[PDB]
């Protein structure tokens, strides 16, 4: 349902911004200085940001954002914060310290979205991927509708704004909102998507639970990439890809962003080099024809870049 404006509609009756940002693994060059690169990022108009527990840059992304509200460029209610609960503090009675931690850690005075990480728990403790000293990680018993119910208790404590999923599947997705007595329903649900496993079928459910799929990788990524194994597929270089964003000017990673945007999909987009995240607030000076968006809605594989 068409999106490519500032703001939108979240269950909640809150509204998220529509394009984001994301935070995590570097470049060599200039390297963990990350504070600037999300300073070259509000200073731009950018202020959904999207961080993690895990990938942790909260202590040195929390502050840039309080360099703003002192620079005098933001106001709080102007910034939106995406954190995530981990799968070791997914054991109920705790919840709230991974919460807290994300606080006073990020020097904000609270979040704006919380969201379950993964259905995948591991014990509690010091080492965020505790292998059972070999083999896979000791992972212990929790449920998922425990966690949700220890999620939207946190939104009624007035820590966190808004509550949500993330690498949920239409499985897991459905018991959430099914469970008894639910309260503060989904928001999002930050999957991975863009055009070579862009989910047509996660867009047609996600919606019908007015669930807003945020997603990450949408410009492949493609650098470094830790995950690299099978030698082929570069798709911000695909064939069909740099052929339309010919026929409307400039190479393909704004052709990247504005399907998932014309989509009706809220899209997270990393850098730290400023260039581009600059081509990249031009994705609303471009428009989309439904034979060329047909010709878009096409290229997928169904290759996960990203795995577990």
């Amino acid at each position: 349902m068409d999106s490519i404006s500032l703001r939108v509609a979240l269950n909640d009756g809150n509204f998220i911004p529509v394009l984001g940002f994301g935070t995590t693994v570097p470049e060599k060059v200039a390297k963990d200085e990350v504070i600037k690169a999300t300073k070259i990022a509000i200073d731009n108009g950018f202020r959904h940001f999207d961080s993690a527990y895990l990938y942790e840059v909260e202590e040195e992304v929390g502050q840039a954002i309080r360099s703003k509200i002192e620079d005098g460029t933001v106001k709080r209610e102007d910034i939106f914060y995406t954190s995530k609960l981990w799968s070791t503090f997914h054991r109920p009675e705790l919840v709230r310290t991974c919460l807290e931690k994300t606080l006073k850690s990020t020097q904000l005075d609270y979040v704006d979205l919380y969201i379950i990480h993964f259905p995948m728990a591991l014990q509690p403790g010091d080492i965020f991927f505790p292998r059972d000293e070999h083999g896979k990680l000791l992972f212990e018993t929790v449920d998922i509708c425990d966690t949700w119910e220890a999620m939207e208790k946190c939104k009624d404590a007035g820590l966190a704004k808004s509550i949500g999923v993330s690498n949920f599947n239409c499985r897991q997705l459905e018991r959430i909102l099914n469970k008894p007595g639910l309260k503060y329903k989904p928001v999002c649900n930050q999957v991975e998507c863009h055009l070579y496993l862009n989910q047509s079928k996660m867009l047609d459910y996600c919606k019908s639970k007015d669930i807003i799929l945020v997603s990450y990788c949408t410009l492949g990524s493609s650098r470094d990439k830790t995950w690299v194994d099978q030698k082929s597929p570069v798709l911000l270089d695909d064939p069909v890809l740099c052929a339309i964003a010919k026929k409307y000017k400039q190479t393909p990673a704004l052709v990247a962003l504005r399907y998932q945007l014309q989509r009706g999909v809220v899209p997270l987009i990393r850098s730290f080099n400023a260039k581009r995240i600059k081509e990249l607030t031009q994705v609303f000076e471009f428009q989309l024809a439904s034979e060329d968006m047909k010709a878009l809605d096409g290229l997928n594989r169904n290759f996960r870049y990203n795995n577990a």
